[PDB]
């Protein structure tokens, strides 16, 4: 019926159908369009107090709650989707990963190298697509598949 991981849902506020991906946490109104050895992705990471390493180049001691980190991620996604901000600009300013210095770019990678939820979301994205919030032991990620 639909590409890997997609399902139909109904908007609670408007009653219109939309589509949700349970691997990437992406959601969109339009029906999703019609696997490679490697993908290339960028990401924006927001760490929280239960992150494997609660520290980053932005903050020596990361104290925000996981719920707070999700609110921040959700707000970045809103501004990317509206065009008020670019993904690369937000990643450079606010990602708790040191890849922030490369506008979030991680380069190319294969299966078995990244943390599993990150890997699964990366490979389920189509080229150019963005994930919703993706949870790993590092924190919460927004993932952009660039190749
Ligand atoms: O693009 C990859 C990259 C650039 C800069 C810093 C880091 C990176 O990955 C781990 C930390
Ligand atoms: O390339 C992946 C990577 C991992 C860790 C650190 C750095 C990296 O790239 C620039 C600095």
């Amino acid at each position: 019926k639909l590409p890997p991981g997609w399902e139909k849902a109904m908007s609670r506020s408007s009653g219109r159908v939309y589509y949700f991906n349970h691997i990437t946490n992406a959601s969109q109104w339009e029906r999703p369009s019609g696997e490679p050895a490697r993908v290339r992705c960028s990401h924006l990471l927001v760490k929280h107090s239960q992150s494997r390493r609660p520290s980053s180049w932005r903050q020596e001691k990361i104290t925000r709650t996981k719920e707070e980190a999700l609110e921040l991620i959700n707000g970045y996604i809103q501004k990317i989707k509206s065009g008020e901000e670019d993904f690369e600009s937000l990643a450079s300013q606010f990602s708790d990963c040191s890849s922030a210095k490369a506008r979030g770019d991680l380069g190319a990678f294969s299966r078995g190298q990244m943390q599993k939820p990150f890997e699964d979301a990366s490979f389920a994205l189509r080229t150019g697509e963005m994930s919703g919030p993706v949870f790993t032991d590092s924190g919460i990620h927004i993932i952009l598949r660039t190749e």
